[PDB]
Parts: structure tokens; sequence; C-alpha cells
């Protein structure tokens, strides 16, 4: 339609020079055909949504670049948007619960990354699903999960590319596992791997760095000693870190845009409701919001 063609132009759309291969400007011939083969195959079986460059690349590079499974890949992405609704999760779900059980899961977003990646915080140690299932439930939980997914997609990430001045398609991941014990992991498993079910399948090439921190001990030697049989590409965008991450979190953060409580300048209202329900960023600031209005 034409009001995506001015969401589209709204912001910058390219990303860096430096950026992976096969991402929007940096493609070269080859690829550049397969993305042109992969739009002329999805027109051609009826779809009109999600054809634009960045997100058909996202697809092609999960796929290596091979049309026929990232059509696949497609296809089954549409499907399930049809059958769980995700078109319309922005109108048709509401959170009300999160003030009563974000203490017991803290899941939120806060400002950006060096690259201009919007910064997840998910602080899985602290996770009490005993209190929070007398308030809601794991599909509810679920569903809280894909609504903020898509409000990345329509206002965090265009936001975030237009504060930055290129293109930014992916989120910095921290995970706090403070707290963490074997009975709470299990606890938490069934979420965990519905979680990355969805995130694997229907948002590729959506993650742009992930940071484990606080990881026990155990946890944290495995990685240590199996990095070297790891991709390089790999090392560099998942990091399992100790107790001593706050250096680590400053090479990726700027000190004014991460909390205190991680090691950093950025401070909250601990008496509206503090970091838990917070979701301060550019999506926040006029400066940077397009046509597609001020998130939810
Ligand atoms: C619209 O896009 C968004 O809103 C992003 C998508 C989301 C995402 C996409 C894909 C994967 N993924 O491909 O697996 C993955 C995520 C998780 C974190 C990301 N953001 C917090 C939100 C982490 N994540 C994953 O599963 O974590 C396990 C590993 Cl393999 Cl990193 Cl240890």
């Amino acid at each position: 339609t034409q009001q995506e063609k001015e969401f589209l132009e709204s912001y910058p759309q390219n990303c860096p020079p430096d950026a992976l291969p096969g991402t929007p400007g940096n493609l070269d011939s080859a690829q550049e055909k397969a993305l042109a083969e992969l739009r002329k195959l999805l027109e051609d079986a009826g779809f009109i949504e999600r054809l634009d460059d960045s997100t058909l690349l996202r697809f092609l590079r999960a796929r290596k670049f091979d049309v026929q499974l990232a059509k696949e890949m497609f296809e089954n992405c549409e499907k399930w948007r049809k059958d769980y609704g995700t078109d319309t999760i922005l109108q048709d779900f509401h959170y009300d619960e999160k003030p009563l059980i974000a203490k017991f899961y803290p899941q939120y977003y806060h400002k950006t990354d060096k690259d201009g990646r919007p910064v997840y915080f998910e602080e899985l140690g602290a996770v009490n699903l005993h209190e929070m299932n007398k308030v809601t439930s794991e599909e509810r939980m679920l569903k809280n999960l894909v609504w903020e997914y898509e409000s990345v997609v329509q206002y965090r990430l265009p936001a975030c590319s237009r504060a930055a001045g290129h293109l930014v398609e992916t989120s910095c991941t921290i995970m706090d596992l403070k707290g963490i014990s074997i009975s709470s992991a299990y606890s938490v498993m069934s979420y965990v791997r519905e979680a990355s079910y969805i995130s694997q399948n229907y948002y590729p090439e959506r993650m742009g760095k992930f940071y484990i921190i606080n990881a026990p001990f155990g946890f944290s030697t495995a990685f240590r000693l199996f990095k070297p049989f790891l991709d390089p590409v790999t090392v560099s965008k998942i990091f399992i870190l100790g107790s001593s991450y706050q250096k680590e979190l400053l090479k990726q953060i700027p000190a004014e845009n991460l909390p205190v409580k991680f090691g950093g300048k950025s401070e909250v209202d601990e008496s509206k409701g503090g970091l838990y329900l917070s979701d301060i960023g550019p999506w926040r600031d006029p400066k940077y919001i397009g046509p597609e209005g001020e998130a939810p």
C-alpha cells in the first residue's frame, strides 16, 4: 500500500557498510538475484505484505540464500501469523496483569546499544512462576512476548534506525541469571522453549547480540571450554559472562544508556514503576517517531 511505502521511506534503509554480508545495502549480484527471485515467488503465491528488502533478506540469510527454503520459512511464518492473530495483536491483546506480575519475571526494553539496537533485559534468574501463575498463564506470557516483538517491528526499530542514522534490524539482549536454581530453571523451561521456537521460526535474524550475565560457574565454564569450536560469527554475537560483566556491557552500550544496577549511569523513576514497568528509548522521542505514531 502507499502508507507502508511512506513508513519504509520514513527511516534509513541501509545497514552500515561493515555489517554482515547479505544485509540491506550490502548485497552482491548473487544475493540480489536471490531476493528478486524470492520476491517473484511470493507475489505469484498471492502475498502482498512483508515483501520489502529487509524482511525478505532476513529469511534469505536464515536459509543461507536458498530461495526455496526461505519461501517455505516465509510461508510457515505467514500461516502462524494468521492462526495466532499476530497481524492484529497490538489491538487485540491487553496485558493488564503486567503491574501485578512484572517483578516475578522482569522483562523490559531500555534505550539502545552503540550500534543503535534496542536493548532488551530479561531477569530470568529472578523468575517466580509459582506467584506468576496466581495471576496469568503461560499462554498470556507468550502473547505478551509476541506483542513486544510486534512492537519492536512497528515502533522501536524504525525509531532506533532514525536515531542511529542507519537501518537497525536487531535487538541486543541482556539476560541476568542471578538467582537461578536448578528448580527454577526447570520451572521456566517450557516457556523458554516456546519463546525460542517462536523467535527462531517467525523472527529470523532479529537477534543482534545476546549477553548472559551472572552465569553460574558450571554454565560459564562450559562456554569457555567450547568457545574455540564455535563459529566466529556466533562468538561475535553471543556472550556468556559471570559476575564481572560490567566492563563487557559498557563496551557494547554507552554508560548513559545502561541502567545503574548493571554498571551504567541510566536512571528511572523508582516511585513510578521503575525499570520493570518502563519503556524508555528513541521510540518515545518525538524527533524519532514517524508516520507509525508512538508505541502503545
Ligand atoms: C521483532 O524482533 C524482536 O523483537 C527481537 C527478536 C528476538 C529474537 C529473534 C530470534 C532469535 N533467534 O533466532 O533464536 C532470538 C531472539 C531473542 C531476542 C530477540 N529480541 C529480544 C526481540 C533471542 N533469541 C533466541 O532464540 O535466543 C537463544 C540463543 Cl540461540 Cl541467542 Cl542462545
